[PDB]
């Protein structure tokens, strides 16, 4: 089968004309979110005692600093561990909540964390979980390493989740209810992974 077996089989949040979606696409929240990510991005940076000048965003980050990078984004999600599942929920400085069965709920969903995650180091990815499958570099999964995205379901839409290496994934899953560590499923996985921050 095509699904994770062990999670809803739905395209997630943010699929095209859904209300996430639509609210997403507005110039001010576009622009909110890119401008947002950039402050994080100077954030992390800095933090490193770099400050860049003069005139996704993963080419703003020297190569001597994507390894730390990818570090920094796996913390940032582990940093969630226990939070709630909600559907359409995150922003990209935390928790918040969704839409549809998330609308009351403060939390994260798949594709919220990890977005959540990669804005900290200044790399925006998209909102939903099958643009996140096409925003880097398909891997094959025998390949996959440390920080890669791992995705389910047709085209990636049903899920995503962050591979530590160790075969474990951080996910925020709707069977558990939470930001949780879970070992790697093989049933439903897309025929790549993709990789986001190369190192």
């Amino acid at each position: 089968g095509q699904w994770d077996p062990t999670l809803p089989a739905l395209v997630s949040a943010g699929a095209p004309g859904d209300p996430l979606a639509v609210a997403n696409a507005s110039l001010q929240a576009t622009a909110q979110a890119t401008q947002t990510t950039l402050d994080l991005g100077r954030q992390f940076l800095g933090g490193l005692g770099i400050n860049l000048g003069g005139p996704t965003g993963a080419s703003r980050i020297p190569r001597a600093n994507a390894r730390q990078a990818v570090e920094y984004v796996i913390r940032r999600a582990g940093s969630q561990m226990g939070v709630p599942y909600s559907w359409g929920g995150g922003s990209l400085q935390g928790p918040s909540k969704g839409v549809d069965s998330g609308a009351n709920t403060v939390g994260f969903d798949c594709s919220g964390l990890v977005r959540y995650a990669f804005a900290g180091v200044g790399v925006l990815i998209p909102r939903f979980s099958g643009d996140q499958y096409n925003a880097g570099r398909h891997v094959p999964p025998a390949e996959a390493k440390r920080g890669d995205l791992i995705f389910y379901g047709p085209g990636g839409g049903q899920h995503v989740t962050l591979y530590l290496g160790n075969g474990q994934m951080l996910e925020a899953s709707g069977s558990a209810g939470k930001v949780t560590v879970s070992p790697v499923r093989k049933a439903g996985m897309t025929p790549f992974v993709t990789r986001i921050i190369e190192y």
